[PDB]
């Protein structure tokens, strides 16, 4: 493609990955300073996940009930507390590879990088968006419990995600770095359904501007639509409503190109009605919605 | 699986430097005491029309190149030229040098690229070497000197460095030896590129990936020959499937329980009739940037 969906360089996070073992269960952990962050469902067995009373089970454990390991180096755990759906493990050694960090809660439609980690060891990095239905798309390895989502601003890593659950159909449900879930999910193996997932209009529009800056112009027209007219057609083709709050955000990209939001909205309208019809936008034959206006400006 | 993910770039990030010569500044690969970069930095905008690298380099001293790692600027104490690359010896061995190898990959194979803007690592993505020996992208999707690599345990296998942006929007590069992929040359001119076919081998691997993940609505009871398949493939711009290709998918074929040639008859139908608006692994369009090796790695 002419526009690559780029993850952040995973270096500053690679050095923060460990494995957390409790009984037979083993998953990834985030080692920052003298604390290891991991999903709380680690203390549960395959049987315990059916209906887990965590406080009831966690009390049956002690510091030594936890195998934390950074590569070959073994970490002595000297305390444990529970914060929502996270396990907070206090360790005897502080992490010398700790980057300048922050904990954030991203909005649906916002993007980040996920470092998929296989039993403490990192395996790969990809870029994604928090879908409107509060889920992350994925597979067997895409989200291995404890694998984290992050943005890197200059030298500051802002952790926003942690994989916790895999839904029925390769859909991943997780938590922020406070243990608070994203959307209406819970950490227990029962029947969980995803909501009506929609296409993030704001990001698609940004991508069309990204398109324009790279010379691609064939989709642009003379017609000019109203905001209300657009939302009608948007909802028809399963697109997220465009709010007035959204058009303010496209301002910078609009200025950059001299193409008003609504005029670009009359272009998207025709693209929804008619499609590419043999043609391409930035190498793609489909309309990408995983590029936030921030990502575009940053990468252009 | 679903996501086209790249290898973690931590080991590679610490190998990136910038190299300034004259008015140009690009990305460079710092391994041990050497630095590798596109030899064309020494050229001006005009020089690139008909460059003479021998003549241009001869009146360049060691001072002409300015190499800095993050902030700490390296002193360049020697400059040779290997093919289309610049080999600048610096006064220091990279303290962050990983176990590494140089390799030259076949067209249709995959690797991670670390895009960089003047030494600073920007982003990371996964891509495949197109059959016409190119890589698609924008301006920042691989600013020159950016490196392509794979990771096998302790070792980093470097395979690509960006050199040229072509008219069409595609990119040409070399192996970390200095030899271009395809019929491309490091001078600013028109460049006849080969037809960009669809990687049959990769589409098939990706269809096996779907089966493994419980996505099998595109299977049929129909059959085909390798010969009958390619006449449909050639028509829809898919490059011919070879016996060699059929052998590589053997392991996947066992595992999945579906024979290679049947999976071709499964593909044959999807190429002819479209997808009816359905999804294979959440995708509406067939993917071809996943090798058989990639599929097995991510399961």
């Amino acid at each position: 493609s002419g526009f690559r969906k780029m993850a952040f360089p995973s270096g500053k996070v690679e050095g923060c990955m460990v494995q957390v073992t409790c009984g037979t269960t083993t998953l990834n952990g985030l080692w920052l300073d003298d604390t290891v962050y991991c999903p709380r469902h680690v203390i549960c067995t395959a049987e315990d996940m059916l209906n887990p009373n965590y406080e009831d089970l966690l009390i049956r454990k002690s510091n030594h009930s936890f195998l934390v390991q950074a590569g070959n180096v073994q970490l002595r755990v000297i305390g444990h507390s529970m914060q929502n759906c996270l396990l907070r493990l206090k360790v005897d050694t502080s992490n010398p590879k700790t980057p300048k960090y922050k904990f954030v809660r991203i909005q649906p439609g916002q993007t980040f990088s996920v470092l998929a980690c296989y039993n403490g060891s990192p395996s790969g990095v990809y870029q994604c968006a928090m879908r409107p239905n509060h889920t992350i798309k994925g597979s067997a390895l895409n989200g291995s419990c404890g694998s984290v989502g992050f943005n890197i601003d200059y030298d500051c890593v802002s952790f926003c995600y942690m994989h916790h659950m895999e839904l029925p159909t390769g859909v991943h449900a997780g938590t922020d770095l406070e243990g608070k879930f994203y959307g209406p999910f819970v950490d227990r193996q029962t029947a969980q359904a995803a909501g009506t997932d929609t296409t993030i209009t704001l990001n698609v529009l940004a991508w069309l501007y990204a398109a324009v800056i790279n010379g691609d112009r064939w989709f642009l027209n003379r017609f000019t639509t109203t905001l209300n007219d657009f939302n009608l057609v948007a909802m028809k083709y399963n697109y997220e409503p465009l709010t007035q709050d959204h058009v303010d955000i496209l301002g910078p990209l609009s200025a950059q190109t001299g193409i008003a939001v609504l005029d670009m909205c009359a272009a998207l309208k025709e693209l929804l009605q008619n499609g590419m019809n043999g043609r391409t936008i930035l190498g793609s034959t489909i309309l990408e919605d995983e590029f936030t206006p921030f990502d575009v400006v940053r990468q252009c």
